[PDB]
């Protein structure tokens, strides 16, 4: 089927079809709308060369989220060092930097956050009991997570700390202690980090869903088998847990 060129956010139905769920765009099949489930699976990669939509995706994300949560229920993280998402409000208090020297402690203190959420040791299948946590689902959104150096730091008071170390052995149970992650990063580039970066590589050890945004056939190299093709902005090879890849086209916010 053809996909459109530019998808309305009022062209696809309701957009928030509970807590995690999230209408993003539609798929060439039918254009039947394409939903992430957050909760089913909480990571997400996105990649795509110069101006493929990255961004847009994650502005969207954050806009369907917000408009359908209370600020007691969800909070977002937002690291973007490229300034391009100022304009997206969060909840009040809500952490947006675009310091890459406040990037160490805030990973620190959001993984203080969530790895306070385990349950003791000694439980053995008491635990799935509805055990969950207390409070908000935290969204952590990092565009263009590969232009943050992720080497020991080699100045200010964290020298020698790196910034997703305390993130990592929290992305398995990410679902059972609410947290979600949302990263994006070029095409180009992108196989080389799945396989060097600790971080891109426990997200595809752990199978995250992934939307392939435009990039080189040739040079980008292969995500679980599949090339990145010349694409239109907002249409992406959407990878996940259940189906073959999937041609989808990404809802345009505003
Ligand atoms: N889902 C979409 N549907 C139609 N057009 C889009 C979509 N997403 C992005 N675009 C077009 O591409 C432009 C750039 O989008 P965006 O800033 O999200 O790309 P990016 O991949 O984040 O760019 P960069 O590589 O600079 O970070 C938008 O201004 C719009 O013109
Ligand atoms: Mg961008």
């Amino acid at each position: 089927r053809l996909l459109p060129t530019n998808l309305a956010p009022h062209a696809v139905g309701e957009l928030y079809r509970g807590p995690d769920q999230l209408v993003i765009g539609q798929r060439e099949e039918d254009l039947a709308p394409v939903i992430l489930d957050l909760a089913a699976n909480p990571l997400l990669m996105v990649f795509g060369d110069a101006r493929s939509g990255k961004t847009t995706l994650l502005r969207h994300i954050i806009r369907t989220v917000r408009e359908h949560s209370t600020a007691d229920r969800v909070a977002f993280t937002v690291l973007d060092r490229r300034l391009h998402l100022v304009d997206e409000p969060l909840f009040p208090d809500n952490e947006y930097t675009a310091n890459i020297d406040r990037i160490i402690p805030a990973m620190l203190g959001l993984a203080n956050l969530i790895e306070a959420r385990r349950p003791p040791a000694g439980m053995s299948a008491a635990e799935l009991s509805r055990w969950t946590f207390a409070g908000h689902t935290h969204y952590l959104i990092i565009d263009d997570v590969d232009q943050v150096p992720d080497s020991p730091a080699m100045t200010g008071p964290y020298i020698g700390q790196r910034p997703w170390t305390p993130l990592i052995g929290l992305l398995a149970q990410a679902g059972d202690l609410g947290l979600r992650v949302i990263v994006t990063g070029r095409a180009t580039g992108s196989a080389h980090l799945l396989m060097t970066s600790p971080l891109l590589r426990r997200f595809n050890d752990l199978q995250a869903t992934t939307l392939m945004l435009a990039g080189n056939p040739a040079d980008s190299g292969k995500i679980r088998g599949e090339r990145f093709a010349r694409l239109p902005a907002g249409r992406a090879i959407l990878l996940t847990d259940s189906d073959s890849p999937t041609y989808v086209q990404l809802i345009n916010p505003l």
